[PDB]
């Protein structure tokens, strides 16, 4: 409907796949080469389905900060025959607050879904399903089951992936440029 949705759509059309694990179907953001991200609660194994195709996982790393606190981001390298468009230049370098964000989801349950979530707070610490978690972003939208792995963007930045909610607020794990230096 406007330039926020324009940037979100451009990321969804080229940089997402549908990932299926034993824990469900997730929006999965491709970042560069064969490297993608997914919420750590997806429990990625040796094999994952990518757009309903059996795919070997070459590497998977559940990120934690230097205090050994969960960040809820798993970086996956996929044995896929095709690279993602490199979007690392759209990742923030530092923890920050944002205005006017969009959460975008693409699964069998929610195809081509875009939600204007508004203001995003650097929330920091969250007890996420009983797990102490750092670098959480918060937005005042009642997100539901099905949206995990959804991409959070502003105009010109990819800032996080949706990892949970409490019925009134939604929560995303930050994406930082320093996670994807090669
Ligand atoms: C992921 O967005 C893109 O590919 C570029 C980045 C700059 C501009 C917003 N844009 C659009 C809407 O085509």
């Amino acid at each position: 409907m406007g330039p926020g949705f324009d940037f979100a759509q451009a990321i969804m059309k080229k940089n997402t796949v549908i990932a299926r694990t034993e824990k469900g179907e997730f929006t999965m953001l491709g970042v560069y080469d064969r490297v993608a991200v997914i919420p750590t609660h997806a429990s990625v194994g040796e094999i994952i389905y990518i757009n309903d195709v059996e795919t070997r996982v070459l590497d998977a790393c559940a990120l934690r900060d230097l205090t050994d606190t969960n960040l809820e981001i798993t970086i996956v390298k996929l044995d896929r025959n095709q690279k993602f468009r490199d979007i690392r230049h759209f990742l923030p370098r530092c923890e920050d607050d944002y205005n006017d964000a969009v959460l975008s989801v693409h699964t069998s349950k929610f195809p081509n879904m875009y939600i204007p979530v508004g203001q995003v707070t650097n929330y920091g610490f969250l007890n996420l399903g009983g797990t102490p978690t750092h670098r959480i972003l918060m937005y005042n939208f009642p997100t539901r089951a099905g949206q995990c792995g959804g991409v959070v963007t502003t105009t010109g930045k990819v800032i996080g992936i949706h990892v949970g909610g409490n019925g009134a607020q939604g929560f995303a794990a930050m994406l930082l440029h320093s996670y994807f230096t090669d």
